C-alpha cells in the first residue's frame, strides 16, 4: 500500500509502452524516466522497485499475464 502503489504505477506505464509498440530494449531503457513521473516522496521507492522488479514486471507482462495480477504475483501488492 506503498510498494504496491509504485508497483501499480509501473505496471500501467509499461503496458502503455507495450500498447505503443516499444521493443523490450526500449522499455528496459524507459525505466529510468518512469520514476520521474512521480513526486520525490515516491521516487526512491520507485527506483527500488525498478531495480529488483522492473525487468521481471516486463517479462511477465510480455508473457500475457494480466496487468492486474503482476504486482501480487511478485508480492508487491495485496
Amino acid at each position: 500500500d506503498v510498494y504496491c502503489e509504485v508497483c501499480e504505477f509501473l505496471v500501467k506505464e509499461v503496458t502503455k509502452l507495450i500498447d505503443n509498440n516499444k521493443t523490450e530494449k526500449e522499455i528496459l531503457d524507459a525505466f529510468d524516466k518512469m520514476c520521474s513521473k512521480l513526486p520525490k516522496s515516491l521516487s526512491e521507492e520507485c527506483q527500488e522497485v525498478v531495480d529488483t522488479y522492473g525487468s521481471s514486471i516486463l517479462s511477465i507482462l510480455l508473457e500475457e499475464v494480466s496487468p492486474e495480477l503482476v504486482c501480487s504475483m511478485l508480492h508487491l501488492c495485496s
